[PDB]
């Protein structure tokens, strides 16, 4: 029931912790790495529980679920990741940090779920 997504660019996978930090890592089969999409259009980390959230500014983190629209993610089939809200679309860099930016179409921005 769960998925990894991982960076078309860096081959580095989306993580998270309790505190709400989101970032990048090579793969290490733990369960911080894998993530749900229960239908509500939630991405919640399978370890924690916690949904994936970002605002206008960028930032990137992991919140208790709320039903709110920033906790809403839109996958293409070309790879692109979307906040419902904002519009800005998942990113990330070799350094492991995690935001979000208007789309531009480079690979930073493109992901493998699965
Ligand atoms: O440490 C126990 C935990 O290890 C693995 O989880 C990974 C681990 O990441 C470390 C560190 O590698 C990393 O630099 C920072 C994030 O930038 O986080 C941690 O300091 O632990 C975090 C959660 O705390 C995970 O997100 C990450 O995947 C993995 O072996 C796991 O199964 C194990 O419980
Ligand atoms: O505030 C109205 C907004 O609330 C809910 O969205 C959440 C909200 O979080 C607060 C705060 O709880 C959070 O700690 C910080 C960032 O950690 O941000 C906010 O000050 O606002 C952010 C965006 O600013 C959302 O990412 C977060 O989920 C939710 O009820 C939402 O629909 C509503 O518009
Ligand atoms: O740097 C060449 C790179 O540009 C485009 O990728 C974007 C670029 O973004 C910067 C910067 O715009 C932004 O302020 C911060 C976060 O707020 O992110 C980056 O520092 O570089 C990163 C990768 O290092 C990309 O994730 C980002 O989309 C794009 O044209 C790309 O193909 C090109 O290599």
């Amino acid at each position: 029931a769960s998925v990894t997504i991982r960076n078309a660019q860096t081959g580095r996978l989306l993580d998270s912790n309790y505190n709400g930090n989101v970032y990048t890592l090579p793969a290490n089969g733990g369960n911080y790495q894998r993530w749900t999409g229960p239908g509500d259009g939630t991405v919640r980390n399978a370890q924690t529980g916690r949904c994936l959230d970002s605002n206008y500014d960028g930032a990137v983190y992991t919140l208790p679920c709320n039903g709110g629209s920033y906790q809403k993610w839109l996958f293409y089939s070309n790879g692109y990741i979307q906040n419902v809200e904002t519009g800005r679309v998942l990113d990330s860099n070799y350094n492991g940090n995690v935001y979000t930016l208007p789309a531009n179409g480079g690979n930073y921005q493109k992901w493998y779920t699965g």
